């Protein structure tokens, strides 16, 4: 019912599992992101003018009470504002973009912080039979980024596993796979070293251990750690955080404030839970739908998060998408996945495409284990 | 933008920790309320005509991927619904009919399953020195239950804890609390005695253990463990699930379904976090506004979750309302505290009153950790 | 050089999470040990005890040197030299053994040996705890099972190395229901009577809130006998065609024991009243999974230790019965007079807490040898890896 | 009747967390035992062994009967007659002394004595695990800790009854300092001279994924020493006015030992060449906190039982390194020329694995007669629980 607008996204680099961000939690790292974006526009004061915050966390065992909450009141946010986190797996940070979005449009907020924080290195393993005990014989230790993050719900396999299963269905090969994830890895390590990611990225300050110095994690960790011989010869396992500000048309003028970009829509769509890596192609038209294109031409630019090599490649086919618009920067099998991050690191990178590479309009795709996926159109101003 | 309905509720019975429930998990739970509620309107085909689902949920550890979308697929919901879970702690159940609301409201969806579940019993414990290593000297194993649900993410003191400061900070006697806490128990065994929660109420299969004959749990289990020398001579601990299912005009006229109840409007707000037992107070107004209630006494039921005796005593001052017109059926101090459930268990139980007491116009409320409150407004057919 | 058993005790054995569930293997030995110091109040605690040697295999979370603070919990003098040992089911015996070796060298004059065993409070291990376990599940491990009831070899449960032995030897389910119910009967006719008076001292359970103090006087396993239920119960160790069964096998339990050893000189000097003269000794080993017909081996260097040639001149055996299959195999090999073995029932009945039963076989043939008229007496058990010891008294 | 020591042999003493971290308790036992057989081809593994008594403290997840497990690792016969024994610090000085005792009573001719640790391999216990924690937080406990290192009646860690002791009798963080930096340059001096070479033997460390395999040769603790690090390190135990820190205290340590003793009998038979005869030994205890100069009253048991009445008659002395302060407290007690006494270093610079340390003494006190030109030496190791073990041999 009314126009919502991008006036502000920041990022954390992302970091290897036990790697450069093992020494903070997925709440700290949501602090960052947040404060990073804040920082970009002090026009909202951040003791009065933000209303909501919705944030994406999957793996939220041992972060404590309301993690959203927790990012909000870490970052310097008024504890006034309403918090709720959201779990969509993968499609989390994506999700709370939308609800955000929404929420706006509805009239019931008028300034939104979204994003979404995960830190899969510091998800705790449970132990389900420790309240009632084990009584005798051996019992199970279970790794929650496994059970609640990797794992599917309904036959256990990996998502890695299902992603195999849907090169096989599209018959897509093992050689085709690596092609494109190395492909990826190249993409993705000469635009970290063109300064491509440098204006969306904020530091995260490493305490140093006892005598050590502090110091900054800048970049992403991933992307130089690739090893052809090895993957010829599944999982990502990422830390990071991610954050945008949304605002009414109402408070951009009132506040005197640039956009950066409109939403101009969004679309979410799901099936089989073993084919989500393949449902970005029922969200992809619902959202250009939702956002009143009708030619699938018109877009400029498509980043799909792409955390296994078949997404980005049976998506383009099923789309028929220019593969030159699609993911130029690299993708989530070589920048890493920070589940409950990942569908607003998307956002956040598209909108900077736009902006670097001369584009108009844009649009993220997220697949999610459950067999989902989720969708969003943006235009740059 | 558009009138968004109420068409079914349900709820199973609430288990007490370790209780009559311990054998099923959160999701399970979920399943028994979603089915309980769809079987109400078959009009509405499981096949093809349930957009989303938004499912409030606390404890996500070790319930699998997804939570809100298992609870989907094992009701036997189309696997093309959109899923998300959310988590306000204590509000979650009530966010997710709000979202769902929203969601109505923006044309995005035309029905809505909203609610939330929770097992507390089987909140696992967690090893946060398992992945890395605990090296040398003991370690502790982290009680789940507390860390996400129970305490307060800042001071790490037990919402029971906040509930005794908010108890001295509004003047209010240890004597009045445990007076309003067995007068709570008394109405809701009242309550339970003349059939007042036989409507909403669906049971849960137990199945018998190894020869040991399957049964059902039909209601709810704190109530009769009332122990007033106990008491007077802290946190409640409970299972349970609840789902409401949200419907736009357009539907409830092609499908021809009975509207019980309209969704007039919603009020969120939050304060300092030690002071959540009184938020309801700041988000009561908030929900009447937006509803358009320019008079409190125009209201003719109220259901705070009242989790604890100082969160109905405060609230009711405060908001200068009828007592006789606040609980009526008892409150979550006597009937239990699933977290990720209870925000949509007050609307259930409210639009019961509705109904059973010759009410027309209801405000449900709940307080949540982290400072916050949720409230919405229901007017009956 | 001669040495006499001056004193014994034991506590009643406790079943599995059962009624000394709120004791440590600790705090049960002292039991035992202050009944049996109790009985020779001649012998002072404060400075007529050399050393302690204290069976115990479960050792995991009962702090430094479990036989040490048995020793101290029970008032004996800090002076007392302190040693634990460990041979599965058989180290109680081999505390004994060895507390008779040290009286016979000159090395002590008095010594306590015997053991102790809560398998109840036996914790988990978290083997990945200490390094990380990285990525993906691991296990948290039974001590119970890991340190005490499996295999180091295979992995295999004793209770599978007992159906082998039934294989083996053709011993039949219903030969060992029959041996097991016997074993059961036996043990409740013994205990209506009165047998175990004189062994056991009662261990007080402290009542939590206000309630008052319990007490445990009697093995709580012989009670739970069903004739019929054990007849067809199923077979847990081997799905098909199994013989071995929960009920004639021998439970998970807690207990201690203790035997107070002293040299014929203090024997004269404090005036002390021998109950009976440790004879000899022998122990012996083969395979692992062939343990259960081990005591058929050193039954018979015991004897030739003692200087029994015959071995139908000793009155009663005492074998323990961890399976029905080793009460049957170890007869039949040794072709003994099944009426002199196991008179008041054993293992499979009155349970079976690992490092406590060595010695507490002792305790019960001592009793039978004053009770039931018989001077010679052995005792014998098998433990897992594929040992038994046994040991040759004669009453005073 | 005369028990004679045989063949000796060590694995080098891997630092926490280091150099032998891949090996069990139980595998670095068998390399240690592997090695001592070594050395005496004519004793037969199949046939000639009749005993073993190990000592070993961390049990837990070792597996059924530890001793039993090295013993059959080794290549030794099942038909051994095996026990694991616990005396903390002491345990594998007590499995000497039970293995002489054995040997002179005729119960067994020929005995493997000696122990095992992996302190780097002992699991994390969950005690709530078995009957559950229901709710509220829970601990789990790191078995070092609970069954090694800390006192079973105040919890107190060994070093903080070093820093009481060191109160007690004068001894300063400058002396002990000192004495730290002597024990590691000693150390230092002796590896570098291969006065260890005869004692140890190395472990194969397997290559994981197709590295070659790689050899543990000497002990890893001695090079670490920094000596204005050493001086400036902070006291761990007692944050002010301390005197223990982590360089003058033992580190954590794993490793194994193990000597072969026979009876005369055997000696002449097998045509062996003795290496020491075992003259005597003794043991002693008193307040557990005071487990320090526990040796003090030990030695002269040990003397006294070996026929020596003159102290000064003993050529070198090998007392345990616990602490610095053990060393400097029982030289002071005991009236010692200091330069008798660890001439190759101790426990504070070769680290304290502490099942092993007790026959490791023995091991390198035999090596010291052998290579220094000495006739009679006594080890001696103080454990936790108040107790010390010792013992005297002499050199054939």
């Amino acid at each position: 019912s009314q126009n919502v607008y991008i006036v502000s996204t920041a990022r954390t680099p992302i970091g290897s599992f036990q790697g450069s961000l093992s020494s903070k939690t997925a709440v700290e790292l949501g602090a960052v992101a947040l404060k990073g974006a804040l920082a970009k526009v002090p026009e909202l004061d951040a003791s009065k003018d933000f209303d909501e915050i919705i944030f994406g966390n999957v793996l939220s065992a041992n972060l404590g009470q309301a993690p959203a909450r927790q990012v909000a009141l870490a970052a310097g946010l008024s504890n006034h504002i309403v918090a709720s986190t959201v779990n969509k797996v993968c499609a989390s940070a994506m999700k709370a973009i939308i609800l955000g979005a929404q929420s706006i449009k509805c009239g019931n907020a008028d300034v939104v912080v979204a994003g979404g924080c995960e830190s899969m290195t510091n998800a705790p393993y449970y132990m389900p039979a420790a309240r009632a005990g084990a009584k005798f014989g051996q019992t199970v230790l279970v790794d929650g980024v496994e059970r609640d993050g990797l794992n599917d719900a309904y036959d256990g396999l990996a998502m890695g596993v299902h992603a195999e299963k849907c090169a096989r269905d599209w018959d897509i090969t093992r050689e085709q796979q690596d092609n494109f994830a190395i492909e990826s890895y190249q993409k993705s390590q000469k635009s970290q070293k063109e300064g491509k990611f440098d204006n969306e990225i904020v530091p995260v300050t490493i305490k140093g251990f006892r005598g050590k110095p502090d110091t900054q994690v800048t970049k992403d960790e991933e992307p130089a750690r690739l090893h052809v011989e090895k993957l010829r010869s599944a999982s990502p396992i990422n830390d990071g955080a991610a954050a945008v500000i949304l605002v009414s048309e109402k408070v951009l003028k009132e506040k005197n404030l640039k956009p950066l970009a409109i939403i101009k829509g969004w679309g979410e769509a799901a099936h089989q839970p073993a084919d989500f890596t393949w449902a970005p192609s029922l969200a992809v038209p619902k959202a250009l739908k939702h956002a009143g294109i009708e030619d699938i031409n018109s877009v400029d630019y498509f980043e799909f998060n792409e955390a296994f090599s078949v997404v980005g490649l049976v998506n383009t086919k099923i789309l028929k998408l220019d593969p030159s618009k699609v993911n130029v920067y690299g993708g989530a099998v070589a920048l890493g996945h920070p589940l409950g991050c990942s569908g607003a690191r998307v956002v956040v990178t598209l909108l900077s495409i736009l902006q670097q590479e001369g584009g108009k309009i844009g649009v993220a795709a997220i697949c999610n284990g459950g067999g989902g996926a989720s969708s969003i159109v943006i235009e740059k101003i």
